């Protein structure tokens, strides 16, 4: 499934997003945005340490979810990356919550401090109702 900009900010508000750990649900906006397009079957494999980025926050395998395929790799959200190629996302949200429970909160995506990090992310969120 691939949200419309409005349609994903209300469905992420409606799942606690906005402002988990102290994060706008703009931020949010902006990482979905970046890392997938706001594509929830988005995919990236990365072949030099064998891990994959899956749905529509790129969550990656070495540590996030298990794809039985990835040398090494723990399960933080106690999830089977399938879970996070649904077009239902409250699965990979509740996988978004746990990463931000760490250390880096929403700096853990390079994306987010690439394009999100000091930038005006307001423009993600205006006319949605939120």
């Amino acid at each position: 499934k691939v949200f419309e900009r409005c349609e994903l900010a209300r469905t992420l508000k409606r799942l606690g997003m906005d402002g988990y750990r102290g994060i706008s649900l703009a931020n949010w906006m902006c990482l979905a945005k970046w890392e997938s397009g706001y594509n929830t079957r988005a995919t990236n494999y990365n072949a030099g340490d064998r891990s994959t980025d899956y749905g529509i926050f790129q969550i990656n395998s070495r540590y996030w979810c298990n794809d039985g395929k990835t040398p090494g790799a723990v399960n933080a959200c106690a999830l089977s990356c399938s879970a996070l190629l649904q077009d239902n996302i409250a699965d990979a949200v509740a996988c978004a919550k746990r990463v931000v429970r760490d250390p880096q909160g929403i700096r853990a995506w390079v994306a987010w401090r690439n394009r999100c990090q000091n930038r005006d992310v307001r423009q993600y969120v205006q006319g949605c109702g939120v």
